[PDB]
């Protein structure tokens, strides 16, 4: 279950209390220097709610870079403490470790209600369980050093605050092995599970899933998982030229074809009947002659099909006008995956007019879950964050979700 975990906002004795809290502090660093700091900016909502409910040290791990599990200084968390500081308007105390007698000392020494930031977890092979030493060598931590290691993190505080859904997908030393009595999701953490749970689990029907992308290959566990759940399907993208090719011989040109995923084609059409499900592939396409913006364009129905040396790149009028019917009908929408080449703006009117329909349907009602990269970019480039329920950030978990994989690091929170 997504929906039934403890909180922040649930948990109730804060005051006096050492917060142990996991947050994603994995930014790019030039130099010392924070390239981005959305993350940093994320993680501002947790912390001043344990601030404000007078938590008497607020503990801070994470991890950024590739140190593999061995200490590499190049990876070190020193400059997001800097960064922070700036942020919260006051001192954040860096600590060069994240387990031991002598970081227990030093929080406890530290200032009342102060955030305390402990050097990358990841500079400790128990984090992830295995790594690659300085010579290039594989390392792996035994039972007992991982068990050792969860203990040293559990003795940091009293509660524990998860708020790295982006790293809940992994049997990770912090994601599993803090076993303190009260753990619950930060912010982030909560947004996240609050609407993947309304998207999945008793969701206000009809369920749409819009995918899209280049290939079929990397979403056939995605697309698989999303038949048990949904009511309705539209395919779009680069990959639905495999499905017309596949289902009605349809010439595509110069198309993207996935010759691997064309062989589980009709696995997936034959899933979707037994599961009752709708399925819109698009029924005309705006080809191109040249991968390019500037190329010379024209629309072709599917029955026409794509011509040699030509290419699809986005959808056709005909298959947005359909988009209507469906998408406004719909009562919540997982959307994962553009509709065409979005990068080029004449090959971006299909992303967008379904970008239009599914805020219309948002406005009227509807949840509207934006899963990974791509959309998120596009929705982003168009200024509309503010009129979707949910973008996700959780990137690699975001879509393990969505694939129905079990996230060890919601596993091991508390239920409500
Ligand atoms: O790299 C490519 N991806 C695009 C793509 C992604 C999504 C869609 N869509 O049509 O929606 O097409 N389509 C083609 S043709 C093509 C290429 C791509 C590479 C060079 C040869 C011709």
């Amino acid at each position: 279950s997504l929906g039934n975990k403890l909180s922040i906002t649930d948990v109730k004795a804060i005051q006096g209390k050492k917060v142990l809290v996991r947050v994603d502090f994995n930014v790019p660093i030039e130099n010392g220097v924070i390239k981005d700091t959305n993350r940093i900016t994320a993680t501002l909502p947790t912390i001043h709610h344990l601030k404000k409910e007078g938590a008497a040290k607020i503990i801070l791990i994470s991890h950024c870079g590739r140190p593999d599990g061995t200490k590499n200084l190049k990876y070190t968390l020193k400059p997001v403490a800097e960064t922070l500081g700036t942020l919260l308007g006051e001192e954040v105390l860096f600590l060069s470790d994240c387990v031991g007698e002598e970081v227990a000392a030093q929080i406890n020494q530290a200032k009342d209600n102060s955030v305390i930031l402990l050097e990358n977890l990841r500079f400790h092979v128990e984090e992830e369980g295995k790594g690659v030493d300085a010579a290039g060598n594989k390392i792996k931590a035994s039972k007992e050093d991982m068990e050792k290691f969860q203990n040293e993190l559990t003795k940091l505080g009293d509660v524990f605050i998860n708020d790295a859904f982006g790293t809940a997908h992994r049997a990770h030393s912090s994601m599993v092995g803090i076993k303190m009595n009260v753990k619950a999701s930060g912010f982030l953490m909560k947004k996240e599970l609050e609407y993947f749970s309304k998207a999945l689990e008793n969701p206000q029907r009809p369920l749409l899933a819009i995918l899209g992308g280049a290939k079929v290959s990397d979403k056939i566990q995605l697309i698989k998982n999303l038949l048990d759940k949904v009511d309705k399907m539209i395919i779009g993208g680069g990959m639905a030229y495999t499905f017309k090719y596949v289902l009605n011989n349809m010439k595509i040109g110069d198309s993207l074809f996935d010759e691997a995923g064309s062989k589980i084609v009709n696995e997936i059409m034959e899933k979707a009947k037994a599961k009752n499900v709708e399925i819109y592939l698009p029924v005309d396409f705006k080809v191109a002659d040249k991968f390019d913006n500037n190329a010379n364009t024209k629309v072709v129905t599917d029955e026409e099909g794509i011509e040699d040396k030509w290419m699809g790149l986005d959808a056709g009028p005909k298959s947005i006008e359909n988009y209507k019917d469906v998408i406004l009908s719909s009562k919540t929408i997982i959307w994962n995956g553009p509709q065409g080449v979005f990068e080029m703006p004449n090959f971006a009117k299909g992303s967008i007019e379904c970008l239009n329909l599914v805020i219309e349907a948002t406005k009227k009602g509807a949840i509207s879950i934006v899963g990974g990269g791509d959309t998120a970019s596009l929705v982003e480039q168009q200024q509309k964050k503010n009129e979707i329920s949910h973008v996700s950030t959780g990137g690699g978990a975001s879509l393990e979700l969505l694939e129905g994989k079990e996230l060890p690091g919601v596993v091991a929170l508390s239920s409500k």
